């Protein structure tokens, strides 16, 4: 069973999307604006996923969450889902 998981982006921007390894980087999922934040709920399998944000057309990671180096040599965020 995948776990509905809240993802929050607090760094601003006009439009915010997330992509990640949970679907082999195949889609850009919008986050919904809520006051100073943007928010999504993703259905994530147990385990770990790498992810990155696409904010006003630029790939960026969340500085408030853990990061890992991908084989692309870019910094992705990492989430562990129990």
């Amino acid at each position: 069973q995948a776990r509905p998981t809240v993802i929050r982006w607090s760094e601003g921007g006009k439009e915010v999307f997330i992509s990640g390894s949970f679907n082999n980087w195949s889609t850009k999922i919008p986050l919904i604006k809520s006051h100073n934040d943007f928010v999504a709920i993703l259905d994530l399998p147990e385990g770990e996923h790498q992810y990155k944000f696409f904010v006003d057309g630029q790939w960026v990671h969340d500085p408030s969450e853990p990061v890992v180096t991908s084989q692309l040599g870019t910094i992705n965020n990492l989430i562990h889902v129990k």
